[PDB]
């Protein structure tokens, strides 16, 4: 019933990451949420610890016009209160690696939907700030919209959400923080199900 | 108890790719497999067509030394029976559009171990060969990495068929043919006990 016993020493965090582009490489992170998770004495799945942040773009990054337009953001308005990557990489990855020791895992594994498009401008974000021990997992996700694929049928965050018998306020859908904490519901929702029909643990089904 | 009802539509198809190396703009493709699914009048899903190549490096192509001694793989030996990316590629995708339009799906989705890789090398190798109407989602994936995680509590691919009750045979782990197939037999046992389990359809749990 052990949050370390449950992906084999996977801690799983939650991530989402709102962009200036398609290019993990090139475009500027604009923001960026982490929910960490836990399991209850019963091995309930529910969300732990909290983070967002406004990311200042990169010195040297591109910021396409069609994806400001697309999620809304204007990373030159003073008033957005954004940090520097290295300071939200650096909060998260503090936050993480506790979480990791405290729940005797091993590693991280990021939660997110489409997860790689997230996992790769994360990992870019870690590299430009040459952060050190970086608790995730390198190549490993846990894609929500392949797991919403299996559980409810259905691959779009919104619709996923809203089969499972969620909220999903659409004015909402391009913040990190908000598209975070419905994937982590989500997730929870996912795998909670899952063992609750019987499906986990594995010996429970005699 | 439809194929196309069951992903909203999208058309399953478990790919897997061996490669020269991590890069997949740069890297040699040297294997590829590829197997459809079916489901029965019960909506019970299994394996349909099955399809498998070896595959000559593209021109221009870097082949990382690791890699092929990882793999086993020797582009070079005459007797190993390639056929170029295009060739491969141009089989699978038309295998691929008939399924989809005999079962009434709109498009394919890749089923993967760790799906992003593959993905990344199957897309890159459909546009060096200059493939039009890729049957493909340009990014979404099933991976199976994950979907071992949820249902059995396992990542790695060995590990996630022993505990679901496969065999899995080592010696052949570096095979893209053998390879896709546990993993098509691994995700059909991970959607069908979902199904058995009462947790699709939906309605299943109140009756
Ligand atoms: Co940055
Ligand atoms: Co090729
Ligand atoms: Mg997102
Ligand atoms: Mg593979």
């Amino acid at each position: 019933t052990g949050l370390c016993d449950r992906f084999r020493g996977f801690y799983p965090v939650v991530i989402d990451v709102e962009t200036a582009g398609f290019n993990a490489k090139t475009d500027a992170l604009l923001e960026i949420a982490a929910i960490t998770l836990k399991m209850d004495e019963q091995g309930w799945l529910m969300p732990d610890t909290t983070l967002h942040f406004h990311v200042e773009p990169f010195v040297g990054a591109n910021l396409q016009p069609e994806a400001l337009a697309f999620n809304g953001i204007d990373p030159n308005d003073p008033d957005r209160g954004a940090v520097s990557g290295y300071e939200a990489l650096h909060e998260i990855f503090k936050v993480v690696r506790k979480g990791i020791k405290a729940s005797g895992c091993n590693r991280a594994i990021m939660v997110a939907h489409n997860a790689n498009f997230d996992h790769s401008f994360m990992m870019a974000a870690a590299e430009r700030a040459s952060l050190k021990r970086n608790p995730f997992h390198p190549f490993a996700t846990f894609d929500t919209a392949a797991l919403a694929g299996l559980a409810l049928g259905q691959t779009v965050l919104s619709k996923a959400c809203q089969t499972a018998g969620m909220d999903f306020d659409s004015t909402q859908a391009h913040s990190a923080l908000y598209d975070t904490e419905r994937t982590a519901v989500l997730f929870c929702e996912i795998v909670n199900r899952w063992k609750r029909l019987g499906g986990w643990p594995l010996s429970a089904a005699e």
